[PDB]
């Protein structure tokens, strides 16, 4: 993803460093941030750039260039200011090595997470870092260890930019971090002719690494006046195609006594389309429970393939599914399906989920789902 000029401008104005202080740009190429900073803040600093590809390293005379893998680079020096746009993405052994090297590494992780941990470690006390990175780390669990690390190493400011790169499936966020432990500040941002204008949204001085959300008075009212979905239901996952394909009784052409294996396109807001087959697999309904027992019990289905919105339906016939979230009520819990469903698909529920998580991620996640508030008269534990 390329960095627009106005975004670079925005980051440079959040950047500060003492005269004579060292300024570094990891994964520099021709050094776009080194250049912009010098023009806006002056020449009285030491400029360094670290690039792994010698063909890409193209820095002006006043800057010092280092050919190396930033992630494995040990300068023996600490910096005052670190800024840049780290590569986004996942990558064995160079990886494995990394895993050993980085404590916040969890799951598949992402290179931008490693660059973050690395950058924070090369910072002098009180030093600052300004990076443009994806917004996924705010809600995903692979980044739970990263959030804690940041939470305890200094104060964090998160500025929401959104989908600002010409490539539209990535929502961006600018993080300004100073190595002087002191909570979290969430900022919104206004886009105009001049560039970006920040707007303080909320402050969390006691932040310990919890999920970051855009909360409002109304979202709070809604969450305290109900029970979270995750208290009333067990959230199960469906079996995948391989599991189905390895199952005798599973066919590939229709036939008598065979029902289609339902997918997300069969799920509509408020109802299920049992007609269309979108998987190309069929099997006798009664043998479904052999793959997952809950397949034999009529239950609630919420989608994860339809974006950041709540689409729910009650599977009254109990058919086999290849995806989506499957909710089975906990013991003692008695609910009214019809109204629970109406509630979940409501225009109130969509605005709630939209306000809090915006477009951080491309689809509803387990953590977002389990906190959805079930208004008292739809379901309760007896
Ligand atoms: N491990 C590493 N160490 C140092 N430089 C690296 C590096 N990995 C990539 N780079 C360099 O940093 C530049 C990529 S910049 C990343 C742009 C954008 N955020 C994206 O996701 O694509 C390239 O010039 C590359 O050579």
């Amino acid at each position: 993803v390329e960095t627009p000029p106005e975004v670079v401008d925005f980051m440079v104005s959040l950047a500060e460093a003492p005269r004579g202080g060292r300024v570094l740009e990891p994964a520099c190429a021709h050094g776009p941030f080194l250049r912009a900073f010098r023009e806006a803040h002056g020449t009285g600093y030491r400029f360094v750039g670290v690039e792994i590809d010698p063909k890409a390293l193209d820095l002006p005379p006043w800057a010092e260039g280092i050919l190396a893998d930033f992630l494995l680079w040990e300068p023996g020096e600490a910096f005052d200011l670190i800024l840049g746009n780290p590569p986004y993405g996942i990558v064995k052994a160079v990886k494995d090595l990394y895993k050993k090297a980085f404590s916040t590494w969890k799951g598949k992780y992402n290179l931008y997470g490693a660059f973050l941990e690395k950058a924070v470690r090369l910072l002098k006390p009180g030093g600052v870092l300004v990076f443009v990175v994806p917004a996924t780390w705010l809600v995903l669990e692979d980044f739970a260890l990263l959030r804690e690390f940041l939470a305890r190493e200094g104060k964090t400011s998160v500025y929401y930019l959104g989908e600002v790169f010409p490539q539209k499936k990535v929502s961006a966020v600018v993080i300004r971090f100073q190595k002087s432990g002191k909570g979290l500040s969430l900022w919104d941002t206004q886009e105009s002719e001049s560039g970006f204008t920040p707007i303080l949204w909320a402050e969390y001085p006691h932040w310990e690494g919890e999920i970051i959300r855009f909360e409002t008075e109304e979202t709070r009212k809604l969450e305290i006046s109900g029970m979270p979905l995750g208290d009333l239901f067990h959230i199960r996952f469906a079996a995948r195609s391989p599991e189905f394909k390895k199952h005798p009784a599973v066919r590939k052409e229709p036939g008598p006594g065979l029902v289609p294996v339902l997918t997300g396109r069969n799920l509509k807001p408020g109802w299920v389309d049992y007609e269309k087959n979108h998987s190309g697999l069929w099997m006798p309904k009664e043998r479904a429970k052999e793959l997952r027992d809950f397949y034999a019990t009529p239950h609630l289905v919420v989608a994860h393939t339809k974006g950041t919105r709540v689409v729910a339906a009650w599977d009254e016939r109990a058919y086999p599914w290849r995806e989506e979230f499957h909710l089975l009520p906990k013991e003692g819990v008695r609910l009214d399906p019809s109204t629970l469903v109406q509630w979940l698909n409501s225009e109130a529920m969509q605005k709630h989920v939209r306000t809090l998580y915006r477009d951080f991620v491309p689809h509803l996640t387990l953590r977002m789902l389990e906190r959805l508030p079930v208004r008292r008269e739809y379901g309760f534990h007896t």
